[PDB]
């Protein structure tokens, strides 16, 4: 068209986004089940007492952290969507108008509507700025929790910590330690491919997909240690029309499945451990979510990075229109309904989508 009036790379961002709530959804509601590691009773010297009484007080700041994500930094994440369903709403309320002040042959009308819309295309980029700066702060709390617990648990370099006090009573410890940091590992691999191929699919078949895990989601405590699980896999996607049935959704609900499977496996090394064991299990299981999660923060603080980008964009594409409706010829002038028409067409195709992010994805209660 002469004029790009539409949400850019918005749909994109908005797809991304909506993962990275999903996986810091559930990374929270394990840390909150997670509780305080059980080693009474075990003769850790005073070394190890206070090793163990600087774990518990970790392991509230994780609760805490957690629950900040969940009350207070995602509904400034949900916000940003909700800021685009209401540039959406304004878009196709002021549509008619615009049309009509085009057909009018009135210029100073359809610049005001222009400039209405610039003011609220540049308050959302500014909103965003705001998120991305609270977001950062917490990254910080996250890496200083993370750090701090994993100094605890095995020392700067893995070879300190609670752990090597565990270690040097069992021999086991060690490769048991390696063993769930693999599993952990992997099976965060297979939940990221399950994301890429909901996201490969585009916003819409994203947002199905984001309902189905968080709504199938259950998290289970065993020797200490929470796991999540995703009741049925991919099950319920089956008549979505996304193509779970496809080769790529095989492999999606196949990686779905070995997620599961390592749940399964983690909640079965915890069955059959003694205490000083289910221990180093929790210990390590929490070790490795409390990276992913300022981690995830981090993708999140990209993607909203990417909304502002896009806002910016729309801004300056808005903002040339508004500056040559005044020098402009008839003919040209009489056009730009299609780009109207075309931006009421995109920005109605974001509002759905945009209005699930912007609301909690329904987990159990």
């Amino acid at each position: 068209g002469n004029y790009a009036l539409g949400p850019e790379g918005l749909k994109k961002a908005l797809a991304e986004t909506g993962s990275h709530i999903l996986v810091m959804d559930l990374y929270a509601k394990t840390m909150i089940k997670q509780p305080n590691v059980n080693l009474s009773n075990i003769d850790l010297g005073s070394e190890g007492g206070e090793l163990l009484k600087n774990i518990h007080l970790n392991q509230e700041l994780s609760r805490i952290n957690a629950n900040y994500w969940l009350d207070t930094a995602k509904p400034q994440i949900q916000k940003t969507a909700r800021n685009i369903v209401n540039y959406d709403e304004q878009f196709q309320n002021y549509y008619d108008t615009l049309v009509e002040t085009v057909q009018k042959k009135d210029k100073a009308g359809l610049k005001e509507g222009i400039n209405d819309l610039i003011t609220t295309i540049n308050t959302n980029s500014k909103e965003v700025t705001d998120v991305i700066k609270m977001l950062q702060d917490f990254k910080g709390k996250l890496y200083q929790n993370s750090t701090d617990f994993k100094n605890n648990v095995g020392g700067p370099d893995g070879k300190g910590g609670l752990t090597a006090i565990l270690a040097g009573q069992q021999a086991t410890i060690p490769q048991l330690q390696a063993e769930i940091e693999q599993l952990r590992s992997t099976q965060k691999k297979h939940f990221d491919d399950v994301l890429a191929w909901s996201i490969g699919g585009g916003l819409g078949a994203a947002i199905l997909v984001i309902a189905a895990i968080g709504g199938a989601v259950v998290i289970v405590v065993t020797g200490g240690t929470a796991t999540p699980a995703v009741v049925g896999g991919l099950s319920a996607l089956g008549a979505a029309g996304i193509g779970l049935g496809t080769a790529a959704g095989v492999t999606a609900s196949k990686h779905m499945d070995s997620y599961n499977e390592i749940s399964n496996k983690i909640g079965e090394l915890s069955m059959k451990a003694d205490r000083a064991n289910q221990a180093v299990l929790s210990l390590t299981n929490a070790k490795e979510t409390l990276a992913y999660l300022y981690q995830t923060v981090d993708q999140a603080i990209l993607s909203l990075t990417n909304i502002q980008k896009q806002w910016n964009t729309m801004g300056a594409n808005y903002t040339d229109l508004l500056d040559n409706i005044d020098s402009m010829q008839d003919h040209k002038f009489s056009l730009i309904p299609d780009d109207l028409k075309a931006a009421k067409e995109s920005w109605n195709d974001i509002h759905k989508d945009a209005e699930f992010i912007s609301k909690d994805i329904a987990f159990k209660q």
